[PDB]
């Protein structure tokens, strides 16, 4: 379907896009493909709509046994597809069947780019998460891992207390970044060649705007072209893709 929620991106955030997908174009590549993994209720949905611009899959505080679902857009030549998904534990245990019906969807399809998505606003992993990478790693493969970002939801939080936001969020994502490279059985140059960048995200009706209407981090940064910025740069590693 044509790309009506571009049209309602302010001109700052649209300037930026347009320069990133305008790049891929250059390279023929005139479409890209954005797998959404993670645990149920981390904002995968809501950061779907957030980057189409439009509310094309479900968002709820409840997790729905749900399929995996394509979002495609097009506009000036270019397409982007979004394959939204089914959460990755249920009842305290990877769901392995969610799994392989994400892995049933993907059959023939070249994913481009993984968001691995977990909010911001936890204060610990546990051995379930770790699970959820092994668990990735056996569906996928280790190679996964060097066409992924990290992606940390709810990045407006305010930690409490005496906290910095900067102590809190390099201790969240260098958790998780260690978890991903344990359950992954990366050895530290393998990892650290993986290079996985973590980018915010912040869903939420009340966040933050910038000076040019754009959706903002609490450092000022538009985070929609930040994390468009990102997949398109993980799009175009010339690390190969993943065909399934
Ligand atoms: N404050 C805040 N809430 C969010 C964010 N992302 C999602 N939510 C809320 O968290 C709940 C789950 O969101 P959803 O997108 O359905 O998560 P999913 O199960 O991972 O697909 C919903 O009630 C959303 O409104 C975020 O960045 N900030
Ligand atoms: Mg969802």
């Amino acid at each position: 379907r044509e790309w009506v929620g571009f049209q309602q991106f302010p001109a700052a955030t649209q300037e930026k896009l347009i320069e990133f997908f305008g790049k891929l174009k250059q390279k023929d590549m005139n479409s890209m493909t954005v797998l959404v993994l993670g645990k149920g209720g981390v904002g995968k949905s809501s950061t779907v709509n957030s980057l189409i611009g439009e509310q094309v899959v479900r968002v709820s505080p409840f997790q729905a046994g749900l399929r995996p679902v394509m979002v495609s857009r097009t506009m000036g030549g270019f397409t982007i597809n979004i394959i939204d998904t089914p959460g990755l534990v249920e009842a305290g245990y990877v769901n392995h069947q969610a799994l392989e019906l994400i892995k049933g969807f993907l059959v023939n399809r070249t994913i481009d780019v993984l968001l691995y998505v977990d909010r911001l606003d936890v204060y610990a992993v546990d051995e379930l998460d770790k699970q959820v990478v092994i668990a990735i790693t056996q569906t996928f493969g280790k190679e996964i891992w060097c066409k992924t970002l990290l992606v940390l939801t709810h990045a407006q939080f305010s930690p409490p207390d005496e906290l910095s936001y900067e102590t809190f969020s390099s201790k969240r994502s260098d958790s998780l970044l260690k978890t991903i490279r344990a359950g992954s059985k990366m050895r530290k140059q393998e990892f650290e060649d993986s290079a996985i960048a973590v980018v915010y995200a912040e869903n939420s009706g009340r966040c933050s705007k910038n000076d040019k209407d754009e959706k903002a981090l609490p450092n000022g940064e538009a985070w929609i072209p930040n994390l468009v910025k990102a997949i398109t740069d993980v799009a175009t590693n010339q690390r190969k893709a993943i065909h399934v």
